[PDB]
């Protein structure tokens, strides 16, 4: 993934629309994190709809703008009392559901 | 620390020479890393005997 960039610095590109697994995702970003290109200049979209599970707070800083998309507005009260029902709940009997915010794919198997 | 390199930025200085702590200097390394200043046109000094000690 050193040599990817490289590969991308041939033409020395800003712009990537990264479209994998938000572990992929993360994988990708802890890369740039490692090269630097999270830096002003550089931009990035996440193709997926959990633009709110992968990790921002370790690359809202760094000087790139990242763009995305989350289907689940968390400022809805009809997911945010959800969202107060499901942090609630325990890790032992639930597991992933003692956190903050929710995946995409759980929210739609629970819309499903 | 955010607010550190960004008055560092009041003069744009590429030389930073650290004197600190192993664990603080750690600490100052993920600040830079946060920010992105680890990229070429930077210039660090690590002045302690443990440079081999920190996360390079």
């Amino acid at each position: 993934y050193r040599s990817l960039f490289q590969d991308l610095e041939l033409k020395k590109e800003r712009r990537v629309i990264l479209d994998c697994e938000r572990d992929k995702v993360n994988d990708i970003v802890d890369q740039v994190i490692t090269i630097g290109k999270h830096v002003k200049g550089y931009h990035y979209i996440i193709a997926n709809l959990g633009f709110t599970d992968g990790d921002l707070l370790k690359i809202q800083f760094g000087g790139a703008e990242v763009s995305g998309f989350q289907i689940v507005d968390y400022d809805d009260s009809l997911v945010s009392k959800f969202i107060e029902r499901w942090s609630t709940l325990e890790e032992k009997e639930y597991p992933g559901a003692h956190t903050a915010t929710i995946k995409y794919t759980s929210a739609l198997t629970y819309d499903a």
